[PDB]
């Protein structure tokens, strides 16, 4: 602990002196300016950079975990960590820091990324570094340098795999809570990465996928439409031609609602999340799994000799062209204004629709109290009534029942008042603020939902091919510790 | 008055001269600095700042009563009162200054509050000293001093009782009319410890209140559902079970309202103010009162041989499914809302029904002068059938009643204009400005209402224990005009 | 045109020995620093700056005319004038130049006023003189200077009156197209003094004529409701009380109709506006007038043995109670949210209806002409059906007949979705950003029309007393040109 | 290649030599401080400003296709640029750099035009140099110079016409997909003569169009509304006046619409536009051509012995009223809003009607799988039932069909809640949103339109008299490289 009790007394000074009798701690915790240059160059032993913690951390995964996304923190950050690890490098260029994985075999930029970090997570993808013997940790590069034109490369290493994860991976599969796990894909190189991945190969296959989609909800539908009338399924088939069209759509709907099942059940077992973000999110793939839900309860029935199958198959349908509107993810104006209406629906209808039942109930039950017979007698039936107030064929008079109809008119009116000229005007002006509040939120989660369909469509491929390098076997430095050439795969911009 | 003239003058040198032959009034008044610092050293006798004035105010209290919460005047009111209090402090260190209360029994902490106070509460609360032996007025202290983490303890002495009243009651229970009654419990005692109160011991307690509630109004709302149909109540009991379940949810129902009725008027004998927080405050128990109030007159109608109990009976019941609402206090999505929906009702029905009756009546009254007969004749009908326009049923026909049909329709077309076109919209956009308006007003008085619930629960809290000390007999300082040592219950913040 | 050459070449050798051998121009268009203090002092002969220019107008009236609400303009404008007239008052102290009036007969402030003006008058209402022989020409006056405690008065000087008109007289009673008729009275002296007047007169009297005028209103909507059911009036009365009763309301409410004749009439004739103001302005009147008008119609169709005077009456009954609105000022909340809604009628309802017309036009010819038979196949009657979709209560199927109902359903659906999706909420959005516009000049208006109603009461006023002067026979400067006392009436502000 | 290498390097001294062995290169894509200015005055030879490179591009040609529009960037760009003309000028007054157009077939005041550019066209239009003998190439001059009074007169060489074309068509008529076609009217000349043109002649002529088209459609809906109810078109005619007046509004109609299909037509064939402005812009013109195309087919099937000339012909007219907006541009409150509602129905009614109707088809499939029948039965119907909602008419029990009514109720309740209670009040909110978003666009595309039609009517025109110069044969210098006067029509700016 002699170095738990020297950084205590944090001298300027007397550090050069203690040393004659953890440094990853005082470079992390503290990052003074004078210990982090001197613990490589101490008089007995000097700091091995490279070591580990009590628990196996290295020094960059600690520099990593201090920082936290403020500016003035950050300002002083990245200087002080680039000049410690450029010196570090230097004087030992036969090994690499950054590789190393920590306890939870997690990379420094893994790392950065899952907790959630925009300046070291920006400034680890986009080091720049214009120094012969210097160049062995830079990120960025640059070929032509004009008055007006501007052009670099970005090697992408471990963005595209590390042949364990991705950053990319890291930030679109974060665990929803994290607080900008949308910002992070805002650095320069994920942004044209995912552009140019939808230009080449996502883009047709999603359209593709969505146009099957559609052929397929129409083949269900019409297989609904045309559903048999007798009771008692399944039914005795005849030669008749309609009968194999009819069998052709029920086969093409059970088979592309299980297909679904195994999509939604796989997506679900590749992460095994706590219960946490399918509520928070992955509402897309929830929503699809309880249609296939539906469409096999359905089709146990139908086997089953019960009539009710059609009762089940219906939500399903419902749902299924619902769910059609996952697809506006991919257009520009589209899909962001479909996950603003998903949003608005998921923050407002619960608090909104508490005070409407409040008060429908509230009045409704009052008013079934008052009147009496020997019909609008049931609480249901009221509830009804006072229900199409909202939907405007409220109608004032809708009993003759006696026993006051004075309070009783009082009551109605006193409930429009509330409900249909107070409550609704209401939920209008929210909506609007919402809307104002939530249009930036909207583009973010859009572009994430780009990036989950990328992903998705890159780590399945279901082809063995090697469709995802950028720019082929480009050579960028060949200046390496040792004189060996060098291979990378960058991607250029301009 | 030779004091009275040295400062109405305030010349630079002559205050030397004058005192050879009130104090108070002199540093409170006018706050120079000469007077300031030269009245306890005068060459007849210095002034007692402990003393009272003519009315029995001590220094403290006019300090406060002048200071009037302004920035340029706040800062150079800080650094005066500073100085008056460590200069008091270090020449007579026998007692302390603050303590003894004013003519109407106040703490100047109490007065700052009650008046409305920022800068001034925020100071009063937030004393700092850096000095050994001098520490005797200090309100702030620090324990844990690092680069990044820093961590302090407050005293919080009298914010939750100094045995008549404390602070945090003075701000809640204010005259409803003070500027800044919402804005003083942001300050950075009081917000953390209702936050933790709120996690202790309140937040299960006011759940549990919750519950019961709803389970009191199921109770009742059954108990009304099923009421009897015959005449003359009351009415004879068979043995069947169906009475007894009956007669109990009757007694439940009754034995909740008078219990309400005791919690509102023990309520209000405990302030009864003089119609000023009545109207502008205290809706909630106002609106459980009326509930309480009602069921009473329906018990009283009920045993008195009426029928009319079922009409009294009803009106609780809707109110109480409304009072409902009151529980959304606690939550902080749901809770801002109905705040916010209560109070546009408050801002807006009433100059909104103004306009709208105007035009209603003008209109029903212009046309049931046109249309004559030997029905729509009576005025009350055609004011129902020129209400339904609103609720979008309105019918251009409902009459064919003769007498220039022409200018019956012109006048009709007019009010649908004037109406439904154009005063709806009207009212719609309205709401919309005046949401963006109130969103922060909302959460102020949200957070108030919750600091409401925490005293009322702390406070009656039927009990006897101890439970409100945040962190124990905590030493603090143990350095006093006497050698004694100390325990004030300080809490953590970091 | 010496001088004009002179100052358009504007040499500063020149200057004084051109005047070896119009200085109101000079010193009026052009203001430059060193001519101006020469032309009053020159070696030759000095400049009167008393007198007049070629049509009469003196020094002051054009240093206003220049004037031109600008702020670096402004900034250099009341320094220039403040010392020019300083000057010219120390040379010429037996005379003031502000008194006498220009050819069209009105005073500086008065031209300031009518031309609207917000430094410059400002400056003029607002003059403050420190030093003896200086404040001859001084308005405002200080009496207690403290840090916190300030208290001054104003003279108010041709404010009340300068026996021919008065500043607020000019302000209120504009032009209607003044660019600042609203924001004059934003001064230190005339908000003030608004007030001060409506606390002390205005008020009660203001509110007694609202009170007069409900009564009036009733009395006139029950003589209307109980009007004679039989044909030829006037019809023989009964000695039955009833009679009588309705007679006594008759009286009074033609009485009342024609006395609204009368003030309207007189207030028109006391302006005679060349139809400028008449419009964009004085919408109240026009509406009374307009009221009484349609009474005396119906009187004289009631003498003329017409039953249609029942057709004019109840239009005024229907404009009598939409003019109670009128009564909404006074009111801070009622007042302004009335003027909001006059200024969406007056600015949105011509923009909209044309819309909205077009396309009502349109389509119900287009179904017109599309069905036929041997009903709807009127215009007016297909007007109206397509008119009920915008009150919710359209149908789709209004009519059975025949004759290509594919395209008359397209038709349909094509209105509804232009008039009842796309157009109103089109106007709802509208009038949202309309109000959010107008948040600001509502409050302009409101005060201004306050301000006309103190200026009617204190016109009218039938009572001939003295009720008017603001704080007695206060003595302010006893320092004039002679010795003598000085008695004004000016008011007292802290 | 010699420059090309020469100013890769960029070496300050070195030019001085290399030149002893593309200069229109040199001043543009690099513009350099020391070459541009030495490049005139080589040792071997200076540069010829006035050259063409290898495809026929002036000078001033690359110097605006450089240029991009940014502030710091414009304002290095405006001196050099000026400088390096007025150097080239001087050298060479007998030639002009402007005159000589492009490979295109352009001037640099046009191509700067097209491409869509502010401070080079600000720079190119509003040139101002105060030196003689380099005024040559002047366009802003100063004429009068008073005090408060400064004015001007402007040449405006090719913003009528250079003979080929003018700069204010290039903007007016730009691809459509300029970023600011709009924006480039508000220069100092072109909004004045904007406003000049309108006041003078263009204002007369549009209302006249106005009141013709008017009249125009008012003839044909009387034809139509008395259109013959006999079978077999076309109808014998009587020699009774009527058919004669019915007649005439036919042949009024049909005249009328085919001279709005030359218009259409010849309006395209003078541009040809590569289908991106058909269908970004161009809306005004097409929607007259289609009522057009209608009119015909109308015709087509009158003669043809077909009743559905009535459907045409019906479509038309309602096309054709609709078409009256058209003519809302030239109001200052009227065109602006018509041009709102049209941008919001482009922009938003694709988006939304996506959303509700995949809403309602899903719903209403669902609903019409559930019910049965040995009516309701077909979708169209069922998808008019669950249409009506939106109108409010839904009925909430619109069939008796049995089959699990349960299910059936809790379909149409999330439809309702989805379509009426939260889809519904959405759209209202996006409105919101976008009007405010596009408060000043709007105002740049009615000025757009305002141009638009000032341009139309000049250019066609059919007197060919010149009413179109501005201020007659004004002289503005005299003083050319020769010694011959000038008339050029400037324009009078106060």
């Amino acid at each position: 602990t002699a170095l738990h009790i020297a950084i205590e007394r944090r001298n300027m000074t007397l550090v050069t002196l203690l040393v004659e009798n953890l440094p990853l701690s005082l470079a992390a915790c503290t990052n003074q300016l004078a210990i982090v240059k001197f613990l490589l160059q101490n008089s007995w032993q000097p700091a091995d950079i490279s070591a580990r913690d009590s628990v196996g951390n290295t020094v960059l995964h600690a520099l990593v975990e201090v920082a936290d996304n403020t500016v003035d923190n950050t300002k002083f950050v990245t200087s002080m960590y680039n000049e410690i690890l450029i010196l570090g490098a230097k004087l030992h260029p036969t090994l690499k820091l950054e590789e190393i994985t920590n306890r939870k075999g997690l990379t420094p930029l893994a790392l950065a990324a899952s907790s959630g970090k925009i300046g070291v997570l920006a400034y680890i993808l986009q080091r720049e570094i214009h120094e012969p013997e210097c160049r062995h940790l830079s990120r960025k590069f640059t070929e032509w340098a004009y008055g007006p034109v501007h052009s670099s490369l970005y090697d992408l290493s471990c963005i595209d795999t590390c042949e364990k994860n991705s950053v990319l991976e890291v930030i679109a599969y974060s665990s929803s809570e994290t607080p900008n796990r949308h910002d992070m894909l805002l650095v320069e190189p994920l942004n044209r990465l995912l552009q140019d991945k939808w230009d080449r190969f996502v883009k047709r296959i999603f359209y593709f996928n969505f146009f099957v989609y559609c052929l397929y909800m129409i083949i269900f539908t019409a297989a609904a439409y045309y559903r048999p009338v007798e009771g008692l399924p399944p039914y005795k088939l005849k030669n008749t031609v309609g009968d194999y069209f009819r069998v052709t759509g029920e086969i093409l709907s059970v088979s592309g609602g299980v297909y679904f099942f195994f999509r939604g059940i796989q997506y679900f077992l590749q992460r095994r999340p706590s219960l946490k973000s399918l509520f928070v999110d992955s509402y897309s793939e929830i929503l699809f799994f309880v249609q296939s839900l539906f469409m096999l309860v359905s089709v146990v029935l139908y086997f089953s000799q019960r009539k009710e199958y059609v009762a089940s198959m219906v939500f399903s349908l419902a749902m299924g062209w619902t769910n059609m509107l996952y697809y506006t993810r991919g257009f520009q104006q589209m899909g962001i204004y479909a996950v603003m209406i998903e949003k608005m629906i998921l923050r407002d209808l619960c608090r909104f629709m508490f005070v409407y039942l409040v008060f429908l109930f509230g009045f409704s039950t009052a008013v079934v109290t008052l009147i009496e017979d020997g019909s609008y007698n049931s609480l249901y039936s009221t509830c009804l009534e006072l229900f199409k107030f909202t939907i405007g064929m409220g109608d004032l008079e809708f009993t003759e029942n006696y026993d006051f109809k004075a309070v009783f008119i009082i009551l109605l009116l006193a409930y429009v008042i509330l409900t249909y000229i107070l409550l609704l005007n209401m939920l209008i002006a929210l909506m609007g603020e919402t809307v104002n509040k939530i249009a930036q939120e909207s583009k973010n989660i859009w572009k994430l939902q780009r990036a989950i369909t990328i992903l998705d469509t890159e780590k399945s491929f279901l082809k063995c091919m090697r469709k995802a390098f950028r720019s082929g076997k480009l050579l960028q430095v060949g200046f390496t510790p040792d004189g060996k050439d060098d291979y990378r795969w960058c991607f250029r911009v301009d």
